[PDB]
């Protein structure tokens, strides 16, 4: 009688495990992701000797049109007026007591200009060898300790997901019918009390991420959001709904802290070509979209019932040759 | 008899379907893609103040160097000359009637600018509290309904799709030997007619992923264009081709219908910094490529081989215990 | 006793290839990634008629703030000072010798402009239909062929990888324990020499890839970086190392060789709207970051343990029939 009893158990391991848990009854279909960003918010940076300068979505925004992996500014160091002109380059590309020292011509690594070969004073104490290149040089020693958009905490990143499943042509959207106008108004994702508002604060996110807001805005930083839509269409589409899950690790301890990059506002004042460098510190927001779509279908139904006899086969022979050899 | 006709169908089974329509005898391999996009087609927008502007691939892609998701602009509201200074906000943050309504400060969410506290006239009838920023404000409660840019239905999509598959060494461009100098010259893709011309019209393209250009245009939109490369490399290399397949649903019911971002051209004119703030209404093209090649191996046919041989050996034990309990 | 010689063979498989070398003592999880590029190096072109020119990071590199799909710029053909007027549009769009030709309106393919429908000089020996728009239109005719940023050669390519392995929750970086201050400051990435440095030298990346940087930097191209993370979380996480793999085939013969964009930079001279219109010849670096992580867990233990007795049940189906048969 012990024989037929672990058949039983082998039918509850088919039954209940693999044509339910695992919904071998289903077939399953990835999905193909667009995903939509808008940033909304406003820092204003008032330099000692510049006026109040605001950012907007429109310059804090990397790329503006937004993208699955954008940047949000939250520091920059910014060297106004650049020209094509000879200046001292920075000491981090060495330093010169006299001409003899350097060299014309292009500096091996981290190239700053071209070097014309005699020394020149970056500063009072400090002579540095003469480039040709973008003037005055960058100095971004001094990254702004309070960041200069630290307010970026509070700005509201709205994820637009809209997502695919080809092969059982669903088209969903993480604006799931739940969120509405209202919602959209005044809603702020929590990971439980809204777990499905598609407007995220970016401090809210950078924290369930594991990292600390005020690490990441001085120097930068990376933080992945994956939305997951893992759905059931033999249920009712409304519940096919996505799951967000913030992810990061910010070591100071590790080299390179951080996320920059640079990039150049060129405009021609007083008939002369002249650009804005920024050093842009900023949160790199990567959203990966994934996840499968389960529908039942006989073609897969019938190769599960296949395989679980066949699993029955299987366990009916080791019962067998278990009970010889004992 | 019927004991070995079971055998035959399972011989059947596993050389027609698993080793044959399943290619077990074939190992698979993912792909390695690079997409580049070129967009060709030129829109004129006469604003009735404004003389004709054009509009080339240089204005109405975003990314202009290109990506997988690019935005092709189809609509936008633009606010010429946008200036930091203080200006009334716009009445979607709040309409005040005194001074005492507003409160210095920054709006907890879409803030406009540092609100300096004292209600100012936005228009005649609106008066909305003063704020600093970029001025003036952006009104983009007007959508142009005919879209600015509704003759990017016209405009050309040239899709560079280079794939590599790094197991089996094989590269392959959607540039098939099939299309040629000719080709490009004058072919427009087709889903039957021109299947493998990789010039795609947006209208087209649109069109194909079940939605409207005329909708689209108007407040942006999302399509996915699926490059599938499908490949057996037992066959010649010409035969692996990309399937293109376009995906996309408009839902005007649906909350916050299409896509659209916003973009500045900042300037300096007169000795000050200006901007030319664009809300661009565009359809962002998400090029998703995927596909694996299949090329014969001696371990997968081996292993089919044995599964088909475990298959065997499985399906005799259930004919045996069938005919013993039957 | 060639009957329990087989049960060896079996058990050896299981143990030694599916438990062993397959790993199926372990579970799998796959990553997701962040991606950070910073290229150093700078290159200076001096046409004829104009001052040297340098080029930095900030305006090579399309995106500025660096993608998983980024382009260095290697070649470029500029239109200066392009404004909206009429002129002749570029004899590509077709040669006419009166005014009967033109047609006023805008050309079906390749549009440069609305045709005023009058034909208008070219130059001295073409005409072409005069068309509204930038002008004077490009002449991408001449493609530099000492390419303008062949320097990008030795242009250095910073990889800033972040990984998370969301269900094992470990973090990597490709900035792996043993990169440390000392190599990020000389080190260049080799395939077998300093297999471990995220510095790439782009010519170095473009070789290694199977292409010719000479050829590439003229008329742009396409190198695809993979970095895989195949890790052994049994191991110390010290051993998560990323692998460097460079991928790209360029084929003169092959149509629509290299890659190229087109891209503007607007400005205001003397209160008129101009742009300076760039074809961009670059190599577009797809960084395509995949791999798993596999840890010790019970339940695949179990799995693959009951997939060997289950393997070997079927094997001693098979030599009982086999005996039996012979
Ligand atoms: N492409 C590159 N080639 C060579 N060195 C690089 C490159 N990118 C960064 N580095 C160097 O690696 C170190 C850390 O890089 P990271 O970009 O995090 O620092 P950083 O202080 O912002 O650098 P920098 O101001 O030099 O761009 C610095 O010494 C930086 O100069
Ligand atoms: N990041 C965000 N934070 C908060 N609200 C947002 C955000 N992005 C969009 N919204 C709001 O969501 C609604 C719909 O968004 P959508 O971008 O589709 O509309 P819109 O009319 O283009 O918005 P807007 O002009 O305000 O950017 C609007 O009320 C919009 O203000
Ligand atoms: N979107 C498009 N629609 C139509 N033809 C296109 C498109 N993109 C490129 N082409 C044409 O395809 C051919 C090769 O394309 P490719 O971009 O490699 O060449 P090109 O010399 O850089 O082109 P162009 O200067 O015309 O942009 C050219 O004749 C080009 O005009
Ligand atoms: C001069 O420059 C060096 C290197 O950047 C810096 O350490 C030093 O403090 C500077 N001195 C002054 C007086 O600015
Ligand atoms: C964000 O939270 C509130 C705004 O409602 C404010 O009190 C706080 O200071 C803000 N933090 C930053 C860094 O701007
Ligand atoms: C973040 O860092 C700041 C300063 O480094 C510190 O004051 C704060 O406690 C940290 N944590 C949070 C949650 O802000
Ligand atoms: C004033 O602004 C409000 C809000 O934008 C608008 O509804 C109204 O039509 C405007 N009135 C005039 C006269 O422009
Ligand atoms: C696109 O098709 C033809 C151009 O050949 C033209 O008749 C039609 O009006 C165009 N449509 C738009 C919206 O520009
Ligand atoms: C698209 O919409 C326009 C106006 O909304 C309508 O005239 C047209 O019939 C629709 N369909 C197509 C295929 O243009
Ligand atoms: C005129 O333009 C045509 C077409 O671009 C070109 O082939 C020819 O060489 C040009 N002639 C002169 C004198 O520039
Ligand atoms: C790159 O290599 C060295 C620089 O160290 C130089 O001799 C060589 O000419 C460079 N090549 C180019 C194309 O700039
Ligand atoms: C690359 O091309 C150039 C000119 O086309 C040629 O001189 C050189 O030998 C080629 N190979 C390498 C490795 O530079
Ligand atoms: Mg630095
Ligand atoms: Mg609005
Ligand atoms: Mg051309």
């Amino acid at each position: 009688v012990i024989f037929r009893l672990i058949q039983l158990v082998v039918l509850v391991y088919v039954i209940g495990w693999v044509f339910l848990y695992e919904k071998g009854y289903q077939t399953s279909s990835g999905l193909i992701s667009s995903v939509s960003v808008k940033l909304k918010g406003l820092a204003v940076t008032q330099l000692p000797g510049l006026g109040p300068q605001v950012w907007d979505v429109a310059d804090y925004v990397f790329p503006a049109q937004g993208d699955n992996s954008f940047v949000v500014m939250t520091n920059f160091i910014v060297t106004p007026k650049q020209t094509q002109g000879y200046c001292a380059e920075h000491p981090e590309g060495g330093i010169c007591k006299e001409d003899s020292g350097c060299t014309p011509g292009k500096a091996k690594r981290k190239a700053q200009g071209i070097r014309t070969g005699k020394c020149v004073a970056f500063n009072d104490t400090v002579k540095t060898c003469e480039i040709f290149g973008w003037c005055p040089v960058e100095v971004d020693d001094d990254i702004p300790r309070p960041a200069l958009l630290r307010e970026a905490e509070n700005f509201t990143l709205f994820i637009k997901n809209s997502i695919s499943f080809p092969r059982f042509k669903v088209n969903r959207r993480n604006l799931v019918e739940e969120v509405n106008a209202a919602h959209m108004k005044t809603c702020l994702f929590h990971k439980t009390l809204h777990p499905l508002c598609p407007v995220f604060q970016l401090g809210y996110v950078v924290q369930e991420s594991g990292q600390n807001f005020s690490t990441l805005a001085e120097k930068g930083g990376v933080v992945g959001i994956t939305i997951d839509w893992h759905c059931d269409l033999d249920w009712h589409v409304r519940h096919c709904r996505p799951i967000y899950e913030f992810h990061g690790l910010y070591e100071e301890k590790n080299l390179s802290p951080g996320f920059n990059f640079r990039f150049a506002r060129h405009f021609v004042e007083n008939g002369t070509n002249y650009r804005h460098l920024f050093k842009v510190f900023g949160i790199r927001f990567d959203i990966l979209v994934d996840g499968k779509a389960g529908k039942f279908d006989i073609i897969p139904t019938m190769t599960t019932i296949g395989s679980g006899i066949g699993i029955f086969g299987v366990a009916t022979v080791l019962c067998d040759l278990l009970l010889l050899h004992i």
